[PDB]
């Protein structure tokens, strides 16, 4: 069955890790173990068709910038986890995506914007902001918690979803042509 290639990216301790794991092992981890890169799969059933997912968990700040062109290279769908209570982690959002497009060489690669933490009182960044955002790019936003996993699965879904949308367009092209 179909293989996907996900990549979680975000600043430092948005939780990432806490949404990756949620999803392959079904519990919360409440400790703050930063990440180097860990790599996971998890089969599952989406839509009908049971997909792999080549799940890469990614560090919060790259030291080599080369180690983060390689997984934006790899990877077929992104990720983009901020945390509701970090702006800047919001912030990020733009800084990743233009690194993305710029390795990509393109302007359409699969995303899913992830507003994490949403069982947070702290929150600076607004839903409204979140939505608009992902609107200008053209990619679906979903609120998460991965204290509770309340959405965890859903963005993970989306962005095989978004994949496979992709592929579709890409298959029958803009221009260059072409397929049906
Ligand atoms: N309240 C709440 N806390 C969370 C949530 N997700 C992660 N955390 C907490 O935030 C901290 C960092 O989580 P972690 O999943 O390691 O974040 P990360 O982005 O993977 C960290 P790094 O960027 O170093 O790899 C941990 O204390 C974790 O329990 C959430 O949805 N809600
Ligand atoms: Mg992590
Ligand atoms: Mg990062």
């Amino acid at each position: 069955s179909t293989e996907y290639k996900l990549v979680v990216v975000g600043a430092d301790g948005v939780g990432k890790s806490a949404l990756t794991i949620q999803l392959i092992q079904n519990h919360f981890v409440d400790e703050y173990d930063p990440t180097i890169e860990d790599s996971y799969r998890k089969q599952v059933v989406i839509d009908g068709e049971t997909c792999l997912l080549d799940i890469l968990d990614t560090a919060g700040q790259e030291e080599y910038s080369a180690m983060r062109d390689q997984y934006m290279r790899t990877g077929e769908g992104f990720l983009c986890v901020f945390a509701i209570n970090n702006t800047k982690s919001f912030e990020d959002i733009h800084h990743y995506r233009e690194q993305i497009k710029r390795v990509k060489d393109s302007e359409d690669v699969p995303m899913v914007l992830v507003g994490n933490k949403c069982d947070l009182p702290s929150r600076t960044v607004d839903t409204k902001q979140a939505q608009d955002l992902a609107r200008s790019y053209g990619i679906p936003f979903i609120e998460t918690s991965a204290k509770t996993r309340q959405g965890v699965d859903d963005a993970f879904y989306t962005l095989v979803r978004e994949i496979r949308k992709h592929k579709e367009k890409m298959s029958k092209d803009g221009k260059k042509k072409k397929k049906k």
